[PDB]
């Protein structure tokens, strides 16, 4: 058996696994920039129609 | 937004426990190497003394 060779594999998933979870965080920053610029361009959208409409 | 600031804490959770993990392994770690070197300098002080 490799006692050492197991304990080394497992640092390097435990170093991995939290330098991936960081990045995990920013995906969800884009995503979150994603939701909120469609949110944005639909509401702004819906004012043009409206102060149009009530000018004809 | 819900989805998103949650699931940002989810990411926090997992870079807590990677680190939690490095922690125990390295525990660990320390702990066989001082089993083994005990071990290792009780065998070879036996060996010098004849039983």
């Amino acid at each position: 058996p490799d006692v050492s060779s197991a304990l080394d594999k497992l640092k390097e998933f435990g170093n991995t696994l939290e330098d991936k979870a960081r990045e995990l965080i920013s995906r969800i920053k884009q995503s979150e920039l994603s939701a909120k610029m469609r949110e944005w361009f639909s509401e702004t959208f819906q004012k043009v129609k409206e102060k149009l409409k009530i000018d004809s």
